[PDB]
């Protein structure tokens, strides 16, 4: 049993993202296709006490690389984020 | 405050993981440089009830892809899987 649910999938129309920079930046299509896996939070956690303890699940993300490009031109890989998983915040 | 804590990393010497086929491949070392960002358990959990709930943190995984090679040769792009959170279970 986990404290917080989740639900995971293969994304396939990601056209933008956001990169460690901060800046949004367009994803590419083609590498071979280019998608990704990620997962988010479903959706206080699962066994937490609630007395003296608030809690709510949130989910978390983490950075990839991916063959992005800004203003069209400068294509090139960068690091951007996707959610990752779903954990407990207190 | 989270329930369960975590050390994020840059690793750089990553050769060899387990594919989405469950296969043991070579991880290249260039594509730039082919590197990953992983985020680990550090190390029951915290703000969970423990009387009728027992916990503990575990380092869940997910799928990135990854030029991978396997008995050397047959180079390409394989769905390789990294660690990229911690969470709890009851």
């Amino acid at each position: 049993y986990s404290v917080c649910d989740s639900e995971s999938l293969w994304v396939t129309d990601k056209s933008s993202a956001i990169d460690i920079r901060g800046h949004q930046v367009t994803v590419l299509g083609e590498i071979v296709k280019q998608y990704f896996y990620e997962t988010r939070c479903k959706e206080g956690c699962r066994g937490i006490d609630d007395k003296h303890w608030n809690s709510q699940c949130k989910t978390s993300q983490t950075y990839v690389r991916a063959l992005t490009s800004e203003n069209n031109k400068l294509v090139g890989w960068r690091w951007i984020r996707i959610d990752t998983s779903c954990v407990c915040a207190l």
